[PDB]
C-alpha cells in the first residue's frame, strides 16, 4: 500500500518527480504517481480509484494547468470524501471549492523552512 498519492498536471511534472516525490521517498513515505504505479491496460478511472483507495491521503499539486486539467479534477472531488493535501506550487486562480481549504505554499519562501516539515507530519500524524 501507499503512504500517499499525488494529482497533479502532467506540466508540472518536472518538479513532482524530482522535488516532491523525490523528497517524500527519502522520508521514507511511499508514494503513487502515476508514470510509475498506474498499471496499464486498466481504465483511467480504475487506476486513479485504486491510487486514492490505496493511500491514506491525497497530495493536490495546484496550478493554473492543473484546473484546466479534467482528470485532476475529477480526483480531486472523489478527494475530498477523504483527507487532501493541497499544494500551491504555481500561484493560480483558486476555485471556490479549495478556496477555503488550508494549503501548503510553495510559493512562500518565508514558510518554506517548514513546508517539508509540516507536509511530511500531516501525512505520519
Amino acid at each position: 500500500t501507499y503512504d500517499v498519492n499525488i494529482c497533479y498536471a502532467p506540466e508540472d511534472r518536472e518538479w513532482v518527480i524530482n522535488t516532491l516525490v523525490f523528497k517524500l521517498e527519502r522520508a521514507g513515505i511511499k508514494t503513487f504517481v502515476n508514470i510509475r504505479d498506474d498499471t496499464p491496460g486498466n481504465f483511467f478511472a480504475e487506476n486513479i480509484m485504486d491510487a486514492i483507495e490505496n493511500s491514506n491521503r491525497t497530495i493536490v499539486v495546484m496550478s493554473p494547468d492543473f484546473f484546466k486539467n479534467n482528470i485532476c479534477d475529477k480526483t480531486l472531488q472523489i478527494g475530498l470524501s477523504h483527507q487532501i493535501i493541497p499544494i500551491l506550487y504555481r500561484p493560480c486562480e483558486v476555485p471556490y471549492f479549495l478556496n477555503h481549504m488550508t494549503y501548503l505554499d510553495w510559493c512562500d519562501k518565508d514558510v518554506r523552512p517548514v513546508f517539508w516539515r509540516n507536509l511530511f507530519r500531516d501525512i505520519r500524524n
